[PDB]
């Protein structure tokens, strides 16, 4: 059985479905492992490192002989033509409003699994793509901020005086938010955070950060006011509330932005879903009132090497649950992520 | 007496010689201050914040009313033609290789001082521009290295396994290098450094980084993800510390940062003002590095300048460049 690892075609996609270890992992499972020419490039795995990992190098043509396509993003309209009927395609399918494409893939007689649909119970954490990528985006968000910021993050004492620690504020205390807070905290920032779940307070606090909340519809109104107040005083803001499937909540308005001093910087990790931040533009850094608005696409892909490292691990751990290959549509993981099969949308 | 704070005219200069605090100090030392409209822009100081500090906003045509021009970069021929004979001009003059400009300034009858010429004496720490800028540059270096690198710098542990800590080697353990080390350490990298001064091994160990002490070097680099070079000697070419060959041996995707690129660079293949990619190795050669955190850089520089100006109300001998219509600095 042959696993094809595809080169991603999206100009914004530097990640890849296979790693060196992941590929060794695939070999152990008994697979013949093909890698499309140049697939690990954007992710800094040259094809010789794959060959050393057990895989042979191939091209788009071999994809039509694969029993499994491993991939990052949903096959585009011009790629699924290149797979065989009955082929298994595993990727971040982003199915949500993409039923035409889903139908397409059914039409091509493909069996597809959407990794975002992975059950997020603690027993399956090793296959959770949303988390693994979000963990990296949170880190990247602090790097990107510190980059767009015209001041240093740490406080610094020098002969010529002392430059103050930046005040960094993170909204949303999930995977991404935690990591952002931690990355901020090590760079020495004064770090505060907020989350709609008061259970997040415990975790935020344990990172040495300050949970921002009115302590007691009613609350919501007076919360909004504490935040608008806290925000004006901040140097950097990082929103992490990307809800999958859903529109991104507006957490920050032009009006709250407008309260911040010039030179402050904000990162919108939810820009591809509408944005947490009102003035955010997909794949752009815009400035407004001396405030930088950072809305990069595919943030985890900004450290593609690391992202691919983790993602490839997710893929193969999931795949193993299906192994030779014994495809079982009633299986619990399969039933949860299986998106099309046998020419049908399931 | 009147102090003019110039808007920098150089496309790659977002620093300014006057800050809100520094303008307060200037007024307190007996100086009325005129800021050129837009001067604090790149440094996140709106005209209005300058006024609120006691400065009058003006425009270039106003420079001639000043007895003291405070500045970041050396005056252009055009700019100097707009100052009054007799005015003092303090800036990072970059005299080396620009002695015609120095002469131009003498001819214009200016009294010019080059901040970079400050004696590295304990007494003048609070006015050392090289030191204040280098400290920020050292920090900025690691931020940029993190930006171009395709991996995280800290070892992170995820449900999906753990990403390793990047390995970073800082060459030159001076002001820049030390800060670079500290910042790499913060971000939880595996840090190492080298320097010819064996006294630097102390300081480096103390930041929790391993000190390394030509064959050994090429070998050690081959094992690094990230290398930073900070060996900048002012007025002199920069030492080659890393060759094309030492670089041919680095893992694809490794990134190197050359802080000395403005003098030929420490790293063979460095290109000033560019990030170049060869062999899958990125060579980061930005200019005016400290100016990549302008606001914070101007904060320190502006204070250097006022502090220095105060004394003139030894250092003058070492920094004085032109006066009374002549080039007076012995080194020129």
């Amino acid at each position: 059985e042959i696993v094809f690892i595809a080169k991603e075609s999206d100009p914004n996609e530097g990640r890849v479905a296979g790693s060196v270890e992941s590929v060794k992992k695939l070999k152990s499972l008994g697979f013949d492992v093909v890698v499309e020419a140049g697939a690990g490039l954007g992710s800094r795995i040259p094809d010789q490192e794959y060959e050393k990992a057990g895989a042979r190098v191939g091209t788009a043509a071999d994809a039509k002989t694969a029993d499994v396509i491993l991939k990052v993003r949903r096959p585009s309209a011009q790629e699924i033509s290149g797979y065989r009927s009955g082929a298994v395609v595993i990727a971040i399918m982003d199915p949500y409003g993409n039923e035409e494409a889903i139908s397409a893939m059914a039409g091509a007689g493909l069996t597809t699994f959407a990794m975002e649909l992975m059950p997020r119970i603690t027993r399956a954490q090793s296959m959770d793509v949303l988390s693994s990528q979000a963990n990296l985006a949170g880190y990247q968000a602090v790097i990107d901020a510190a980059y767009e910021y015209d001041r240093a993050l740490p406080m610094m004492m020098t002969a010529a005086g002392t430059v103050p620690a930046a005040k960094i504020f993170v909204m949303g205390a999930g995977v991404a938010g935690l990591q952002a807070i931690a990355t901020a905290r090590r760079l020495g920032a004064v770090v505060s955070a907020t989350d709609v779940r008061p259970a997040a307070k415990e975790q935020v606090a344990s990172l040495g950060a300050k949970f921002i909340a009115v302590e007691d519809g009613e609350y919501q109104v007076k919360q909004a006011a504490l935040v608008a107040e806290h925000i004006a005083k901040q140097d950097i803001v990082i929103t992490t509330a990307l809800i999958p499937g859903r529109p991104a909540p507006r957490l920050v308005t032009r009006e709250m932005l407008d309260s911040m001093k010039p030179g402050s910087v904000v990162v919108d990790l939810a820009v591809e879903r509408g944005g947490n931040i009102e003035g955010a533009e997909a794949g752009k850094v815009t400035e407004v009132g001396g405030v930088r608005i950072v809305g990069h696409l595919n943030v985890a892909g900004r450290i593609a090497a690391s992202a691919s490292l983790l993602y490839a691990k997710n893929l193969v751990t999931f795949l193993e649950t299906m192994v030779a290959l014994a495809l079982n549509m009633e299986d619990e993981l399969v039933k949860a992520t299986a998106l099309t099969h046998g020419g049908a949308v399931v």
